[PDB]
């Protein structure tokens, strides 16, 4: 029980930084704690979830094992980068993630008309929950509106599955945008990569509904009363 937010990497969120409004809604349950030196396999020992947001220095084939073994473990990950992906991001995260099936690619969503915000790439994405009991927030068979900072989309195929989209109203029109990763019965180890760091950061995250979104990839991820 203890829920670990990467920093060593030059992330661009760290518990110093940018996610201080998550934090709050998971101090409750849990211990959060930073990590500044090298990722050991025993470091991971009461981590329940590890999570980079927006790695920015290469990471190295023997931390990426580190990570394997404690992904099939039954430990969890969130891999989040933004717009421009690796290519803007000067990480090989990728490296890692193309094992899954998510490969984080190199473009910005863009919105199609002005609204509320002051940048095209905060985007606002209508309709974009792909899996219908992810609608563990209300609606059924009404919509879900949340914002979409400064992202790229991913490429996803099996095992990993896509669960949201950038919706049909923003550019790329139906690109998959948040990946999951349970598979095979490790024991249930998650995995789960975000097309962009900023979506649940302070100056998002209050805003629409973000926060619904936000519950819903951490109960999955902190498992856990879903299951698609």
């Amino acid at each position: 029980s203890t829920i670990l937010f990467n920093a060593y990497k030059k992330e661009v969120f760290t518990t110093n930084t940018g996610t201080k409004s998550l934090q709050k809604r998971l101090r409750s349950n849990w211990k959060i704690q930073s990590l500044k030196d090298e990722i050991t396999s025993e470091k991971l020992i009461g981590v329940k979830l590890w999570i980079t947001a927006g790695p920015r220095e290469k990471f190295t084939a023997a931390e990426f094992e580190v990570l394997k073994k404690y992904l099939d473990s039954g430990g969890d990950i969130l891999v989040m980068l933004g717009e421009g992906g690796e290519s803007r991001f000067d990480t090989n995260i990728n490296f890692l993630l193309e094992e899954y099936g998510i490969m984080v690619n190199n473009d910005a969503v863009v919105r199609n008309v002005y609204y509320k915000y002051f940048h095209p790439k905060e985007a606002l994405v209508s309709d974009g929950v792909l899996n219908r009991e992810i609608s563990r927030a209300a609606g059924k068979a009404q919509a879900l509106t949340f914002v979409y900072p400064f992202g790229a989309t991913l490429s996803v195929m099996k095992p990993a599955v896509a669960v949201l989209s950038t919706g049909s109203v923003c550019f790329p029109l139906n690109r998959p945008i948040l990946a999951f990763y349970h598979s095979k019965n490790q024991g249930f180890g998650k995995l789960a990569v975000l097309g962009s760091c900023h979506m649940f950061s302070d100056q998002y995250l209050d805003k629409e509904e973000n926060s619904k979104i936000m519950d819903v990839v951490f109960q999955w991820l902190t498992t856990g009363d879903i299951h698609l």
